[PDB]
């Protein structure tokens, strides 16, 4: 009845909300195929532990009906996790998917290779429309997308690309190089993944064509993959500028022990920076123990530095990965930012100021204001160089964290307001 | 000539390294297909301006040319900024275009009648494939893609869909309703870009039906619209990380002044935070000044704090704006950090009191290391339940900021240490 009708997604949207039998029943009861596209949006976490309860049986037919590039992704998980298992369930493979897989299992999990799936459609340069329709009638049951047509010459390498909507529209006698496109847009096995997902969305294709260390098409990847692999990447640059240091980490499956881990790394690095800050709160006790409302202004002048280096910071990381700025252009930054920051500064000042004068402290009103436009301005330009520094270093930036930053301000903000205070205590 | 072999991705890519003169003579000489495209893929803002700049000849030709998604956008910036030469610009378009121009401007950009096309195929289920193919061939001049064939009623509402591999595939002579497809999963027109882009990323898809309330067949959303989309809906989400409140800001043609804007409105409110910690310290300067070494151990303890919630605010606003986790999961993620606040903070403290003891300061280790375990604990709790609050109000949980939780962190680790230091001092 329904069995036929479902479409696996659903059960995917319900498979966060059902036990672990029933899970196991509607993995076992499906059609061949849509349990096995069910099992292809899954964590490899999952993955691996399915591939591992389930009967070898239907460890054959899901096996066989799976994408080559999702299933290396599969067995994957399973060789990181279970090795020797892995190499069992990968005893349960035809002799020419077996091989396939092997050459694919090779390639980098972030690379294009890792990407990219080899059932392609390819054809020789010298066929013409309608001998190209007549093939891809027939080899259309194992194929990614019949879509899309590359032309590669006598050794592998690609020669020309051919959309489908070409064809149909193109005289059936007319020969392919006559229709087909020599300016071929690729990737390389080892490109990095982002760099895929950049070709890819800037081009506005929807498949990119894998070729080798030589040239030679290899394989092909589809945006399909790479809308994920956006997503994963904007995650972990959104994790790492909140000072978390794991790629990969699923917060509703990771015990506190793994959060622990990766929190206690950079909350340590930082707290050291931080302790800085006591030692040199330490050197300046003539200044403090002099005037105690200077005592009274340290936080906020630091926590707003702090907040004003964050923003620049994050600003410009994204319009570094955005791929919105260059490297080149940090002297033409520095100027456009400087002037702003001096905005923010005389600002909150004028706020703060109107606070110390409320305070009750009308004295050391100029040491607090001048300290807090002082701090504001450079905080914001320490924000707005430091990732320019890492890229020019070969470093990603997204680890200058706003916790870094915050860190970081809290030392060139009390250098700041306690030499302020020492100069303005000379008067 | 040669310099039209070029790809219009190309010369987008000196497009940053080119001056204002030079811009305008290129995007003014280039071939119709490649200008159009060009100005495309730039922002709203030198879009308007090239609109206006540009010769009423050539800004005809490129408004013709022109993708019908992207006419309706470019003419809705020039909309927002110059309200008369808008009418005055599409007075040069043609009404078959321009009437569709019109029916695609009323609907909000940031939803799916906003970045839908009317370029799209559609059949009627009466056909054989030997028809539709017919069709394809004869429609495909004027279409966005021909990969996807709509089957509607007498009506207008949509029935189901098609692929072309599928029609390639089939038997000339078979009825279409035969091999269409009736489960067809589609888009309502006030969607929000965001589910758009969500459920086109699930589907694996890559169009998407845009339907009015009675089901009609209104237009169609192409991947890489959608793939901008989420590009944009991310880097916007990350820059309400950085207290920054301007939905598409770019950064490298943003002015001074708009930076100014855009940061002084949080970093404001943010100071307006501060001063409290100011007279929070104020209120405590009897306890204050009988220790100074106290004073000497305060930014540690009070930025920690700050950066322990900054990471657990992180990684529940991911996770949520993921759908990795639910509302409801609140409760369950109140346990989880909890013991994660424990642990991270008695580490933090064991190396801390490492410097108290020290640093020369033997005097009372305690007040300061028990409050790092308390300020980490509790910042932790605090960034990581900030989000799920924001969200159950129907407010975007990106607004808790990395600052906020800092700034959040500087009062309540203030009130933490000192009323500990108060305590211990007694
Ligand atoms: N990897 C690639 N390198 C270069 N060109 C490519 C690549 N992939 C696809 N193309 C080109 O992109 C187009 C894809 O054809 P498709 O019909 O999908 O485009 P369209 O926008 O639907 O219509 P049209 O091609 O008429 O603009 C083809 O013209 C083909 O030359
Ligand atoms: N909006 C939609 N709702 C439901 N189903 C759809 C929708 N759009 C497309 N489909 C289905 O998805 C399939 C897309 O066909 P297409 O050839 O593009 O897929 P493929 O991955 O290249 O190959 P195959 O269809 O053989 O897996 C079609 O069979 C179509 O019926
Ligand atoms: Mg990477
Ligand atoms: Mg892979
Ligand atoms: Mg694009
Ligand atoms: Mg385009
Ligand atoms: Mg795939
Ligand atoms: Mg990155
Ligand atoms: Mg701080
Ligand atoms: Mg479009
Ligand atoms: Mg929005
Ligand atoms: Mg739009
Ligand atoms: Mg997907
Ligand atoms: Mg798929
Ligand atoms: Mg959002």
């Amino acid at each position: 009845e329904v069995l036929e009708e479902i479409h696996p997604q659903d059960l995917l949207a319900l498979w966060d909300e059902l036990k672990g039998e029933h899970r196991y029943v509607v993995l076992t009861l499906l059609p061949k195929a849509k349990a096995a596209e069910v099992l292809s949006h899954l964590s490899p976490e999952e993955q691996a532990e399915y591939l591992k309860t389930l009967p070898p049986w239907r460890l054959r037919e899901i096996l066989e009906e799976l994408s080559l590039d999702d299933l290396a992704d599969a067995l994957q998980a399973v060789r990181k996790e279970d090795p020797a298992y892995f190499q069992r369930l990968k005893d349960l493979l035809d002799p020419r998917t077996r091989a396939e897989v092997e050459a694919l299992a090779r390639y980098e999990e972030d690379e294009a290779g890792g990407l990219m799936t080899p059932e392609y459609v390819a054809v020789r340069e010298g066929m013409t429309v309608e001998e190209v329709l007549r093939f891809l009638r027939r080899a259309a049951p194992d194929a990614e997308t019949i879509y899309y047509i590359y032309v590669v010459d006598e050794k592998g390498r690609l020669k020309g690309v051919l959309s489908l909507r070409d064809l149909i529209v193109a005289d059936p006698r007319t020969r392919v190089a006559e229709i087909m496109n020599p300016k071929v847009v690729y990737v390389r096995t080892d490109t990095d993944q982002e760099e895929v997902a950049r070709l890819m969305a800037d081009y506005d294709f929807t498949v990119l064509p894998v070729v080798d260390e030589e040239g030679r098409l290899v394989g092909i990847v589809t945006v399909d993959d790479v809308l994920d692999v956006l997503e994963a990447e904007a995650t972990e640059d959104i994790h790492k500028l909140g000072a978390v240091d794991v790629p990969d980490l699923v917060y509703s499956e990771a015990g506190p022990v793994a959060l622990w881990l990766a929190r206690v790394r950079w909350l340590v690095i930082l707290i050291l920076t931080g302790m800085v800050t006591s030692s040199i709160l330490q050197g300046f006790e003539s200044v403090l123990e002099a005037v105690t409302a200077l005592a009274f202004y340290v936080p906020v002048l630091l926590g707003t530095g702090g907040n004003t280096g964050n923003q620049s910071a994050t600003l410009i990381i994204r319009a570094l990965a955005t791929r919105d700025l260059d490297l080149r252009d940090w002297r033409r930054v520095f100027l456009k930012e400087m002037g702003v920051g001096l905005l923010l500064g005389l600002t909150l000042s004028f706020l703060l100021v109107g606070k110390v004068y409320w305070d009750g402290h009308p004295l050391l009103l100029p040491v607090v204001g001048v300290s807090l436009v002082l701090i504001v301005f450079f905080a914001n330009l320490v924000g707005a160089m430091l990732p320019f520094l890492l890229r020019r270093l070969g470093v990603d930036p997204a680890l200058v964290s706003n916790p870094l930053v915050a860190t970081l301000s809290d030392v060139t903000g009390l250098l700041i307001y306690l030499s302020v205070a020492r100069l303005l205590l000379e008067a």
